[PDB]
DNA sequence: TTTTTTTTTTTT
């Protein structure tokens, strides 16, 4: 019904001011209904107001179209006229048009995607989505309408606003109290938690001591390991747990009699849950592998996790773009989007350790500009923490956390403490 | 676009009297459109007032035409029309035909001029200009505009000078009299005004009140929040507004029957405006995405603000520096001037705030000099407000204001003034 | 492939046992690659095994299908054989043939779902899904990766977990006390070793050190010269071997017998190795060099190097990047990645040097921060130690060692040792 | 014989192991061939392993080459097929096919070269190589014979290692004494010497030393100038040839007479060589020019160079990289490269100058960080010297000489010494 | 959009 919307937009008032700001040129064939739609674009950028008749044989006169173009043009503007009915139809009608075209546009885009995809590289074109890419689109497709909300309407948006006085979000809760206490009362469900340090300084470690603490409160944790072997994952665990040194598991001090005894006591416990440790060799794993792997757990293992725990996320791949295609930033930020959906999806806490640049290695304090990959990171996160044991922590066997974003409570209340952190057994302790 | 030019001739008054000075017979044509201006001409000469069609006629039947012209103008007056189009589009539009007409006509002449130069001496047209002429003519073609607006002329523009400054035009009253008695009437648009607090005062409470003060006096006003979600600003807004206290609301005890009976208790009042709350995430927003805002609240919601406040002049990022620091001069510099602009293109008051230098800290006056902000703020700020909030002005529920630039008026004629802060409902009170 | 697929699903036990977990009749064909899956899994579902030729023939016998199905399925039977391809490029080639059925499956199924959606209620089905559910379609179909394998449970596998922690054999010794000391066993198989310094401080020292204690240990050392000679590398190998001069070789103080004692000497002795020095233009190699190089020098000598010295990575050329396409952050990252690639490929420890950037040049301690190209370097590195020379430690010829990022131990319980650093023998000598 | 060559690449184990390292894509033609290699590569570049006919007919079937491509590669790969033969006919034969393809493809590009240098510029087709390196590519058409170097090996190859120290070739003596005792003998062939002074302190007074010492004993020295003209190089020469200060030339204190007997004296000298002198613009030569320059002496001269000199490196152009396209630090980098490969392969000791920056200027102590243009030019430097003047050395006539990059012995050993520069004479003389 | 060299400048 493109002809009615034209119509409808240049000869009615309340129809122009309720669908103008959603209509776009995408939305029609490439007839004469774009070009039509163009000329009354055009105008009303000019001059902000609807065009007639006049006006748009003036601008089709003053236009450069060919003559196939030009009398199609011509032949729609007089076909238009106003034919009155209700604008409680029109409405709902022209919503549902522009629905469909989105839906026909993501269609022929994904399949140009993947026809795109099968094509061999050096030949292929650059900068256009993979195939990964394709949900994403049709997620953007179905959420057109005819209702926007750009900002909080005070004294529109009131009961909104009681709700969340009144209402809280459930909260997974931490074992470490501060954590409890800067979060007001843990992490949410949907979230991508970061927790940001330099190289060596104990990415993995507070990882480690985080899956740790909620295998002892009853969660289902799944550690993906992009940068260490299962082995190696599983062993500072089972340091954080066992409460013996690296030192003694390697040199052998604990024989395999006491190490069974206390993994039979741990098992005996009620209170815990299953730990699930994956290795994917570094860029070899995204978004949609986590997905593949969670089908997986569940259907081979009964498995559902809670707690997904990603090692490193500027190792994993970007799953939107194509290797080697866009700038760290671009991809990291990316990575950053598919995994917060992924945590989304599945309703678990998701928790990752980015790395920080070159500046704030050995730099007493850190903030946001100060992230090596991506500062997009932050804007994606929903909680970001920072290690800062540069010189003299280390040697009183502490460390610091600066709070670069904190979306649970307020970043400038508790923004720096001092973490017990024991590397020998892979855990934080407080120092309360 | 010539019947359209004839028929609002024929048929419009303020189109007849903004036009008609700058029409001349060789801007039409050299057919039927220029006998029929020929004629609507002798008419208003002879008869100072628009013919009518039958005048018109009248005049063509007594005439000196042949049967083609008389055919012409015939058809062309019976094709013109009273239709009703918008006024500016019809003065822009034969503006730009009248420019186009012109042109054509000075590069015919000057091609005519150099043909007839290159022609014997002895044969040629002295009527003819000179080759020395061409410039100056195209000059005369240049200089054809229906309205001649290029800035403001002294001893040209004095009458309407003295409109503005009886009728005030540019000044934004404050609802607070001290800041309205140093500001010899409010703020005024397209500025850029700013708060400095000092250590111990929140930069968040004074945008807050002056939100809400803009509010009850009928503005629209748009806050920019970086540190915040839209609802807890609009929370703060709302303690200001419904004299709850902030912690009264976390508590609970203001339940929902008063909360909603002071919210329709306001909207009943017709002297109030609209509050649009939009958040952005520390760092992400330029003065760029602030202009995407305007034009979606525009388009989108119809709502223009005259006010704009930005939650905090440092958090947010300087489009053209690109590279972002948590405390750099070169970015504030910047970000202040990016903001001014912004103000000045959108005719709108804008508001923000600053830290001020921790030696402003110490000392409860605080110096130019004395700023965190050095030739950055105080070189791209029309108002800058010092915030002093000592021991003994906190006991007292009081904070020191001081002037510390003021392009409105004499910084020195009221310099220090004691403000009642009520940090509860976030509020500033007057002192008698 | 669909021929491929169903003659090593009949033929091959391997391949059947890694992808009838993941096989559809949806995913082959309509007609005689449908219908032949389809009797392969009647068959495999009545009696648990995969059937032969004959069994498939009888049950074809057996089963009903029209005369063109009936041909097809008769033709596509006679052609399988066993056919011993790859079992890497099966899967890998499987895989991307159900991944891409998949898409298209999808693709079709949600081009169908926004036909259904635009019949009118009583016309449309209702078993088709609403237009709500084409992203998860398109998602399920984007996670049909083939890997079965979960990951460590570490409750289910201790066992096998403390059996792996009995597994030394990835552990290389150091033949220095010291640095056995601080990497808890050693260096270890498919890791990158860095040992970094400033310009002229003794970086090919320490590596030629590394060779010959490497090579009196019993090793296959590969050395990878990128500025010196051969002969120059081997003259200093031979200073650290015989253990004389770098000056009295080329002064004359040792004649031709005792040089030729002293190598008889060594190679009568049964823990000696094997050193093969190459030398490459600056900017000329990387592991595609490299692993042509690993292939025809086990084809030349049964020679399978267990060390890899490089002289320098920054020296070294990245394999996809150009010479000079990208900046020093990106391709020196590369050349890393590359390096420990192949380092992990051909399960050697690989030692490099780095350079150190002006800052750190004359100072008493460096930093990981001052590393002379990319950053990613130290992401990628293992045990990248550092070397520190002052005026006060070449008076006493001991060189500083800081332990910059250690991997396999604690970085902190020793950070700076000293050596005893022979300048004349090119050896490394540990204090006591 | 391509196809014996594509068949036995796939049918022969032996075979692949040798010719593989060295086949390359542009060995087979324009069609089917290239194409059947390709699609090889590919799978080995993607399995490490030799296709089978059913994988290249699945690579076949997924590849985008039109029809006729198709067929042709379709058809070549059906007609491969295993043949009883011998491995030695088949790699002498693949040698011979080998080396005849690669001349073709040089005498093509030589072709190609010779008609796109003979273009106007602007329409050159750039990114081709000049004619100036024509010969060089035929140089690497003969350098392919299936016999890759392995490397040394320490213990199989020692007794050609011992023969090369007491050759003592490679060293070429000073005629001070002091600069052969700190490098033991003397400078070597093929390595980058330099001297880092400032501006107008010396850095061209020590090379004119230096050529002056080094034609005395019998070399050929070849100086090239990028910042003075022949004639002041020459006379700076004549000034420390002949003992006459440059103020007496200036101001005709010598007679022609004197010049004259002093020029045949040291002419019918025996222990002298030739000193040939060349300037190029400033920036308008690089290590081809160079290469260029010794090819023309050669031929029209009969001079050999030995000790060839350049005035400085910053002031050459990169062979590699365009003008002003990446940083002072990677152009000045690739230029001592550059300059290192044409030493090593011209065996020639290669002596050039470099600036310091603006902070070490003016100062008592010149350090290695304080190197003007790159951090790198030290890095590819086998020995560097700074010159250092204060006022008081300036009063006393000398100057000290501290060794910054010592590749030939200890740097600590002798790290400062003063010479005793005579500004005059453009003469460096011991104080020993 | 980050990254790294070198320089030059300026601000605190
Ligand atoms: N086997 C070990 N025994 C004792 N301490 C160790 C051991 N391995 C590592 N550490 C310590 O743990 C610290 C943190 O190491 P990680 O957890 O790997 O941090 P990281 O950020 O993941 O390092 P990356 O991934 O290489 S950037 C190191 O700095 C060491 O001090
Ligand atoms: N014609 C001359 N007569 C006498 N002394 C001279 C003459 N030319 C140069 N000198 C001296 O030689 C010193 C060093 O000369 P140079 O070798 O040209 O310095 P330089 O470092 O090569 O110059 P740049 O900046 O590198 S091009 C100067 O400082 C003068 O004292
Ligand atoms: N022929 C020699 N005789 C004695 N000492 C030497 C000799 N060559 C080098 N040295 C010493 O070796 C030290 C550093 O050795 P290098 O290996 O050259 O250091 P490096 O520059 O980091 O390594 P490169 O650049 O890859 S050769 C110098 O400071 C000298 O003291
Ligand atoms: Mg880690
Ligand atoms: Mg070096
Ligand atoms: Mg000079």
């Amino acid at each position: 019904m493109v002809e009615i919307i034209l119509s409808h937009l240049i000869f009615d008032q309340a129809y122009f001011s309720k669908v103008w700001p959603y209509m776009d040129s995408e939305y029609f064939e490439s007839g004469p209904a774009k070009n039509t739609f163009k000329l009354i674009k055009s105008h009303v950028n000019e001059y902000h107001s609807v065009p007639s008749i006049n006006a748009l044989n003036v601008a089709l006169e003053n236009s450069s179209f060919t003559e196939t173009e030009y009398s199609g043009v011509k032949t729609l503007i007089s076909k238009l006229a106003d034919s009155p009915e209700d604008h409680s139809w029109l409405v709902k009608e022209t919503e549902k048009y522009v629905q469909q075209r989105a839906m026909f546009n993501a269609t022929s885009k994904i399949i140009e995607i993947q026809t795109n995809a099968e094509l061999p590289p050096e030949k292929r074109n650059k900068k256009m989505p993979d195939v990964g890419a394709i949900p994403d689109i049709m997620r953007q497709a179905l959420s057109i309408s005819f209702d926007s909300y750009v900002g909080h309407d005070w004294m529109d948006d009131y009961e909104a606003r009681w709700l969340s006085y009144m209402n809280k979000a459930r909260k997974v809760p931490f074992k470490l109290r501060i954590l409890n206490k800067i979060t007001k009362g843990g992490a949410e469900t949907g979230t991508l938690n970061v927790l940001m340090a330099g190289v060596n300084v104990g990415k993995s470690l507070g990882l480690c001591s985080l899956a740790a603490d909620y295998l002892q409160l009853g969660h289902n944790v799944l550690y993906i390991s992009m940068e260490m072997a299962e082995e190696v994952c599983a062993k500072r665990i089972d340091a954080n747990m066992l409460d013996v040194s690296l030192d003694d598991i390697d040199d052998g001090h604990i024989s395999y009699a006491e190490y069974k005894g206390k993994m039979e006591k741990w098992r005996e416990k009620s209170t815990l849950g299953r730990l699930i440790v994956k290795q994917y060799p570094t860029g070899g794993a995204d978004a949609n592998t986590f997905r593949s792997l969670l089908n997986e757990l569940k259907l081979k293992k009964n498995f559902v996790p809670t707690i997904i725990i990603v090692d490193y996320l500027g190792i994993c791949k970007s799953c939107r773009i194509r290797v080697y295609s866009e700038n760290s930033y671009t991809t990291v930020k990316a990575i950053a989007e598919e995994l917060r959906a992924l945590a989304v999806e599945t309703e678990t806490v998701l928790w990752t350790a980015a790395q920080v640049g070159k500046q704030a290695w050995d730099s007493s304090d850190v903030n946001m500009s100060d992230i090596a990959e991506s500062a997009g990171l932050p804007a994606t996160a929903d909680f970001m923490l920072a290690v800062i044991e540069t010189e003299e922590l280390a040697a009183a066997e502490q460390q610091l956390i600066k709070q670069i974003k904190s979306r649970y409570g307020d970043k400038n209340k508790w923004n720096k403490f001092l973490m017990g952190v024991q590397k020998g057994n892979q855990k934080w302790v407080e120092i309360e």
